[PDB]
């Protein structure tokens, strides 16, 4: 089997992407944030504290004939941005772009943190990291991808995120019309539960390529590109007036600037992030100070190839017995 679904930016900055997901019988369609950096499929629901729901579409298990409470199971997650959610668990039928999993764990939120409430466009998350990170207790649950894997034509999914435009998540096949040149594959470590890999270096604008190993995660659920302070400083030094602002919480730059591109290495191949992808606009409405899309990972504890990086590529998440990541230009 295969699936194919369009993923759409939630706003004009590509802060995140939502993909429609059918849950239950009859289908309840929720727009979920596909997140290769976590492993829980959780939704706003009829059980969510009413004051914590503000415009989201909810899953109502009692209206699904295929929903079954997973007795005794609870979940609770905290994300890298300090947001969180928790609740109980149902199993139900879940379909993405024509690909159906029966008995998928659907984690129903009883509580969500303010950032989730405040984002009306995101009805929940669909985790696509490794199932070892799943938070369901006392019986850990599998991701949608893990459950689908054996039925898929090929045990892969691909992320093709758009810049200020829709893109695609595919399951079970590689669309050879969706990228240019070749896909370069690189090794993955699953030791931390992430799609963790090592970039071979970077360049800033038309500058020479610096060969250096950068260990990081491919994370569709993180907006920006977080890299070591040395790398980030080298980037922003090429933007007149750019500076790190503790009050704002990262590098800002004059909105009048033209940003240089940023290149990252995948083996001997190179992915170029155009400068415009690195512009996240005014820090506040009407400001002439703009927020940068490349930020320091110092104090995160890990480098993160988030949407800024991934949207410059066609990315293969290969879930074969030995997982790998593939990147192509597009």
């Amino acid at each position: 089997s295969t699936g194919s679904a369009t993923t759409t930016p939630i706003d004009s900055l590509d802060d995140a992407y939502i993909t429609p997901v059918q849950i239950g019988t009859p289908a309840q369609t929720l727009n979920l944030d596909f997140d290769t950096g976590s492993s829980d499929l959780w939704v706003f629901s009829s059980e969510t504290t009413a004051s914590e729901v503000d415009g989201q579409t909810i899953y109502t298990p009692s209206k699904s004939t295929t929903a079954k409470l997973l007795s005794g199971a609870t979940w609770s997650i905290s994300y890298g941005d300090g947001s969180s959610s928790s609740g109980d668990v149902y199993t139900d039928t879940v379909s993405v772009g024509g690909l159906t999993v029966t008995g998928q764990a659907v984690e129903s939120a009883k509580k969500v943190s303010s950032s989730f409430t405040e984002d009306s466009t995101i009805d929940g998350l669909l985790g696509l990291a490794f199932s070892t990170l799943n938070t369901v207790s006392p019986t850990q649950q599998k991701t949608f991808f893990d459950n689908a894997k054996a039925s898929l034509d090929s045990p892969v999914f691909t992320a093709d995120l758009g810049y200020h435009a829709p893109g695609t998540y595919n399951f079970g096949f590689i669309d050879t019309t969706a990228y240019t040149g070749s896909i370069t594959y690189t090794a993955v470590s699953t030791k931390q539960g992430f799609w963790e890999w090592t970039s071979t270096g970077y360049a800033v604008g038309s500058g020479t390529f610096k060969s250096t190993s950068i260990d990081g995660i491919a994370d569709t659920g993180t907006t920006l590109l977080y890299l070591p302070a040395t790398v980030v400083s080298a980037y922003w030094a090429q933007v007149s007036g750019a500076k790190s602002s503790s009050s704002v919480g990262g590098y800002v730059f004059p909105c009048s600037a033209t940003l240089p591109s940023f290149t990252f290495g995948v083996g001997s191949a190179r992915i170029v992030i155009p400068g415009d992808y690195i512009d996240f606009g005014p820090i506040s409405t009407g400001s002439s100070s703009c927020f940068g899309g490349i930020q320091s990972s110092a104090g995160i504890g890990i480098n993160i190839f988030g949407d800024v990086a991934l949207k410059a590529a066609f990315v293969v998440f290969n879930g074969a017995t030995t997982p790998t990541l593939g990147f192509a230009s597009k």
